[PDB]
């Protein structure tokens, strides 16, 4: 049948470039004739021949009459939807996979695994679908909003890994990893180290032996929790990123958190899911990350890279690698993903660009894509082009 | 060629969970740009690779100008349509299979069989289509609205079985079963037993030897007629389910119908098609059923199960297994179906949630899907989210 | 590669039944959200796995602003379009094949041949496309509106046959047949017999050796010109249908044309393209035909059949086989076609049901389908359901 | 795998004929329900099985609220999009390939290569995508709007050749050719000859050894720069076409540029991209070209041909071969392309017909297609049918 998929060396390249903007609300004007779906938390995952652009819809279109409530996180109507990357996610072009107010998905070489969380806050549920068939669930172990990545899970040899957490977004959230094979949970991994508060991990393969993730601590630090997961022993350890280039929002100024790598620092409450993707070379490993340009609001988005070293011990500043979204434009969640070329994998970061006018209007987002492409430096930024009054 | 489909053991699991809501009219606002089809009597049937969501449209969309007449059951415009499950059934997303005001469909491992009934009330006609070709018909035997399941037929080794009936909805309607192979009726099956009124059977496989069905009696009882059909002898027998948990609507209080299992009891006139699906295990069979929360109106929907026993003689209560639709929301027809996972079958029940504002406005429905998924207990209910005024 | 296609014996059956209605303007209301294409001259042709529903669009949608001019026959904007049968022919669901104000198409087993005529009236052009590639043309031989079938051409062993004509619709139109193989004209057949005025032939296989067509004489008779074409010698002869059941509109009363079979009779000026399809049995040949119910206007449509005999010598009345469209509904062009079942061919007649409100509004049509299905008699008629004011 | 595509001998034929009009804005009325994309610079490229219709959208639809800015050439929103040729390029029918305000694309027998340029004017960037993956980039060499063909690139044995240029549109712009294999630049080709200004080359294969291109000089002449590129040595040479039939717009009267073949002549500033395609025969080569009917404005389009000779030294007039667009209708860019029939290639020219109502309204285009088809002479012209006020 199809071979199972594995991480491969990345395609040659040394800079990212602007690739593609999916801005559905460019066609949502009241005088227009389209039906872009109102969504948030977009992410992309690719199989061998195609990528799918996922998001959590509020099950409402622009223009329409169900804008009230579209700025809330969880309810009984939100669903995980997708379109093939490059198609506009409208009512008709999308597929509704399952009810979900938190999601993930990934292809293993043979088939797609879709993950969607719903249920009441005190007792929510991870539901897993493999292709068409609902195949498994996982229960709330801390009875406070069981939730997951909002980005691609990661499969190697048929084993797909997924970060989940449950418990307080303001206190302790001890996260866990699930190992899922053909839609069924075959192992639960309890991490070690700094496990007190890890949210919305963005994960990817550092090699065939290691998954790494850069996550969000919503209460104590603007340094990102960083996961190293050994795929062969099914063990994970988490410690803060030591770089003075703190990747969360809010954050203090770079280099301002004194003391050892584990020091929490100021402006730690609050957070944002951040992009991270690997460039695997025969010789070395590139780790690419994104963060907003404002230190306090979800505005702008800049790319950074560092080759090798240990993210847990290295306080060195990451190398600035281009403005993907200026300060004038929204820069909300970002995520890594990889496109499969014939012989190598292309690392990319996607950027959620939320159209926020508060609760008295519709709330949704565009998705911008940057990928490793040629040499030199990143050349152009992305704007959504949407006027929320139309 | 591909080979013929057979029932397999069900996938492991012990509770149903909310899976998917297809709520087309969330996009039918006058100020929106979508064209959801006005439908009723939805059902789902799946082949090895995909499930189709079928319904009987009134050949009208919302917003639109043909709302008058969409509350009627039968006319020259109704058609059997489908979309791939997960797509919104809109004017352009749907395929129109055949003219029909009663329908069924099922896949035999190789091709789809579509069933549509139309024709004058006194001389209506079952029409069968195999793939793209119209292959056979069956004539009215009692000249009083020949009609069929409104849920999936059931194929084993190329033979597809279908319930049909003809007769007064407030008098005698003696059903029959058709055995259909590659779109052609190869055998008529005349049931034995309590045969005076059987409607809208929801049928599935209890094993490779037995199809069972939970049906509606619209005239005499609130207990469901229960068919056991032996596929090897092509014989069927019907008796009333003896459980005190009467699955019809209207119904009297549970356990209030005194006397032997076959006693009709009180609040017998009227009815609703009911969900039923099997959970086949190596040595145990789970029978899952749904019924409205109101005893008299089509409001809410609750799940019930019983393992083993004989439905014809067990008076014990069915075990309540979750509120799928609250008393506040519409609960009209329900039906069972199975999704084909790689090595096993996933039992599910779908729920038609009709938007009824009377004869004065459009009339149509959302479809809610619940499936056997994991263990523990059912966690959340389904709302359509539709404001019929928009 | 794919085998070339041949006519096969028809599937068992002895009556037609209502199969499917494609009524796109059921969704064309000004307050709705759809874009049905404004069309006329629909026809259907099938390959081994799918049928396509063709028509000549005016390149305009309802609702829209280009209604003026949609009641004219030829212009620089009309195009041959199609959708898979069962899909609604809207702006987006359709494929535009080529510029054309007269058309035909057919599948040969391996690929589709599309035929579209355009150009100025005095010097028009048959253009032939095989799949994606424009492959050949044929010139106007009489410089008066070169034109073709408005129904499926017919392929056997890779050879596809097509009737064309050129010359006066009120005087002499000597028609011709083209033999097209892989999109290229490989023979021109000059018919013999009554060749003075043959229009819009509806053709099909009587056997592997003979194509037959029932055509329209627009100036001299209400009897249909009937073509017998020997596929092996590539010769054709044409003579009038002798049946007293005159199939054209206008027409006099049945049996009223006195004298031999060739006698022209009264009310011969004017005409309509008529449905005709074969039921090939091992033993005998069924010839099915349709005609309007009004003897003078394009209202209603009735089915007729006769087995065996020679259409050129037999004055016997055809057997009335059901009202497909009542007198209250439009009955304009009709055409035969065949759907391919696994082992046999299903004969069908399609009916163009024009929405005509004159030139001050839009002009388009619905398509109704009837096919051979089971035994007994035809049970129900078709209405478009469209109110042209909406 | 499939194998690499090579030029083949053209299909038999001696005249072009009107083939297809894709006029999206026939459905863009304010009272309509469609969403045609606002585009410019359309072109078509075909693989073995299908042709794609590409254009540069302004990421806006008609009707809509983003018309301001749609007359500009370059901005952060323009994207390269396509549909299968024959589909209307609407918001939902199109795929968005990459951010781009100059584009090209072509199929090599195995996969599609997409080319998109964006970035700041002084430092723009060629981006290449092979299938779904971004594979390589090329940087600005003259820091003045690096840009490319706006028509199909050309592949032979897996090597795809592309013209690019960079420099002042009213001064020096020395083009270059990129040799691209599986999405990666494997060679730069620096032309020899009259190299001071070459833009928007329309290129194709004269044989297995030679690509030829008819280009635009926007600064010095109304004669088209003509590239002969030797694919075996990967060398190119450019000289002005010597024909008195000057193919650019503006242009002086035919034959009025006196002196030797390389003389620039009068009315040289300004220009338009021009159609050119080859008709390869066993011993003769036809070179087909198009130019506007007006000498000074983008109004009308006429076809011309010349067999054999050397474009660089023949001053003889090109033979006029039909009016494709009358003086009354828009004739803006034209381009050549070839459709792959079963054993031979069909040469065609497409014509962008821009709807220009100035900066005050939307700005976009229809695409007209003419192809070598049969013999005799070209018979009809193309109108867009669009009233820009609706
Ligand atoms: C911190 C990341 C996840 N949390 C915290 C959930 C939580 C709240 C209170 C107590 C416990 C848990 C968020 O809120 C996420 O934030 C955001 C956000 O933009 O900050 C978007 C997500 N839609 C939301 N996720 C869920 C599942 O609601
Ligand atoms: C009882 C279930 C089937 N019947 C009885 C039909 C009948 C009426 C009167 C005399 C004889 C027969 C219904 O009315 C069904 O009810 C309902 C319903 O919601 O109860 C929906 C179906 N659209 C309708 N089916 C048909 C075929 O009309
Ligand atoms: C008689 C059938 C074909 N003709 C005659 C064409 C003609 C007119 C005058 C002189 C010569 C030829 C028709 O008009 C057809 O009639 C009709 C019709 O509904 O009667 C529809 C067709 N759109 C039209 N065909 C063309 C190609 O215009
Ligand atoms: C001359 C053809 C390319 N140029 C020159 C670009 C340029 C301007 C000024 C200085 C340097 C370069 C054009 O302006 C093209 O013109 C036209 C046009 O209609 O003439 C359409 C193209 N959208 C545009 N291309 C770009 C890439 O902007
Ligand atoms: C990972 O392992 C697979 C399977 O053995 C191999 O094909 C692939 O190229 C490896 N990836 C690396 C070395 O990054
Ligand atoms: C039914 O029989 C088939 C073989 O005909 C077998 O493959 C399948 O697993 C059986 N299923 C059950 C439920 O017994
Ligand atoms: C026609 O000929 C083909 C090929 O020989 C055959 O397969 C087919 O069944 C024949 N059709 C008839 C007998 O009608
Ligand atoms: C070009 O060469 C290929 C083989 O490489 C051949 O198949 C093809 O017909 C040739 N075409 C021309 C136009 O010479
Ligand atoms: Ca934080
Ligand atoms: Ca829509
Ligand atoms: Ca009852
Ligand atoms: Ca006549
Ligand atoms: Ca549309
Ligand atoms: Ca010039």
């Amino acid at each position: 049948e199809p071979e199972w998929t594995y991480p491969r060396l990345s395609c040659q390249g040394s800079t990212f470039q602007k690739a593609l903007l999916i801005s559905p609300h460019r066609f949502g004007e009241a005088r227009g004739n389209s039906a872009p779906l109102i969504i948030r938390e977009p992410f992309i995952a690719c199989g061998p021949k195609e990528c799918k652009h996922f998001a959590l819809t509020h099950y409402a279109a622009q223009p329409g009459g169900y804008y009230n409530g579209t700025r809330e996180d969880r309810n009984k109507l939100r669903h995980l939807i997708s379109v093939k990357l490059g198609k506009i996610p409208t009512v008709e072009n999308s597929i509704f996979h399952m009810a979900a107010w938190s999601g993930s998905a990934c292809h293993d070489g043979r088939e797609w695994t879709y993950i969607g969380v719903d249920g009441p806050d005190s007792n929510a549920l991870i539901k897993i679908k493999y292709g068409e068939a609902y195949t498994d669930t996982y229960h709330s172990y801390a009875n406070n909003i069981l939730r997951t990545q909002e980005s691609a899970c990661n499969c190697i040899g048929g084993d797909c890994y997924l970060m989940i957490t449950d418990g307080s977004a303001s206190g302790i959230s001890k996260c866990r990893f699930l190992k899922i094979r053909e839609g069924r949970i075959i192992k639960e991994i309890f991490p070690t180290g700094r496990v007190e508060h890890t949210e919305e991990c963005t994960c990817g393969f550092a090699s065939n032996k290691t998954i790494e993730c850069a996550c969000r601590d919503n209460s104590y630090t603007a340094k990102r929790p960083f996961v190293k997961l050994n795929v062969e022993t099914d063990t994970a350890e988490i410690r803060l990123m030591c770089t003075e280039t703190y990747l969360d929002t809010p954050r203090p100024d770079d280099g301002s958190i004194t003391g050892p790598c584990e020091s929490n620092g100021d402006k730690g409450r609050g957070g944002i899911k951040g992009g991270f993707v690997h460039q695997r070379m025969a010789s070395k490993i590139g780790r690419w990350y994104s963060r907003t340009m404002s230190k306090t609001e979800r505005m702008g988005m800049e790319l950074y890279v560092r080759y090798d070293g240990d993210p847990w011990t290295d306080s060195d500043a990451l190398a600035h690698s281009g403005v993907m979204v200026s300060m004038k434009e929204p820069g909300w969640y970002s995520f890594g993903f990889e496109i499969k070329d014939k012989k190598c994998d292309v690392p990319c970061i996607g950027i959620e660009m939320v159209h926020d006018g508060g609760k008295k209007t519709w709330h949704s987002a565009a998705t911008a894509i940057y990928c490793l492409m040629g040499s030199g430096q990143l050349l152009w930024d992305t704007v959504t082009g949407v006027d929320m009054a139309l």
